[PDB]
DNA sequence: AAAAA
């Protein structure tokens, strides 16, 4: 899940999670309009602080000063709560990245075919994220990562990993500051949306190039 | 201290 789509209005996503009284997010009717969201860009990221939901543009990627590699973009759910690197983000930096769906490339010989993956019921997805707070500082090295899970049932046909997607109710509980890291692991386990709830279809190979941003990139070929 | 083109 190193690319996804985040194209609808803020309200299209937020309406499933919280009413205005729970937000500290200015109203904006403009569609976010991103059909091809890539690592290293800032991405609108949802989190909870001061008992309200906030939406900040956060660097997709995580590379601390002692990190000598390209920034990581994913954290494995099997070990993130335990990892020396990720445990602090699991404790303090939980967030939600909402999206329309995500892209994965199925390797077929030496060729790669992209797929777009989305909820069969038409709802947006709420991907579990962890990252470096305070999110609102706009850091360009220590941002957020998307938590991954082992691909299950049908998704294994495309790729061996998938984003950890939470139900709207679990997404809300995941973001709460007053729940512990062990509570968050319970929420991740019980709130995970199973693979049977997703559909997918091949898309244009044009999505490979981050310059391309058209609505057609999520349409079937 | 780990996991897209």
């Amino acid at each position: 899940c190193g690319r996804f789509a985040q194209s609808q209005t803020r309200e299209d996503y937020l309406a499933l999670l919280a009413e205005d009284i729970e937000r500290d997010i200015p109203y904006d009717p403009e569609p976010i309009g991103r059909y091809n969201v890539a690592p290293g860009t800032k991405v609108l990221l949802l989190s909870e602080r001061d008992e309200h939901l906030h939406l900040d543009p956060v660097f997709w990627g995580y590379a601390p000063g002692w990190w000598d590699k390209p920034p990581l973009i994913n954290a494995r759910v099997e070990t993130a709560a335990t990892s020396r690197m990720f445990k602090p983000l699991w404790q303090h930096g939980r967030a939600i990245c909402f999206a329309d769906g995500w892209f994965e490339w199925k390797k077929e010989g030496d060729k790669k075919q992209p797929f777009f993956i989305y909820r069969a019921d038409g709802q947006p997805i709420f991907m579990a994220a962890i990252g470096s707070t305070p999110f609102e500082r706009g850091d360009e090295a220590e941002g957020f990562l998307i938590v991954t899970a082992a691909a299950d049932q049908g998704l294994v046909d495309i790729h061996d990993r998938r984003p950890l997607v939470l139900s709207p109710e679990a997404a809300r509980e995941w973001m709460r500051q007053e729940i512990s890291g062990k509570e968050a692991s319970e929420i991740a386990a019980s709130g995970c949306v199973p693979a049977n709830q997703f559909s997918w279809h091949p898309v244009s190979r044009a999505v490979g190039n981050v310059k391309n941003q058209g609505a057609e990139l999520i349409q079937p070929v």
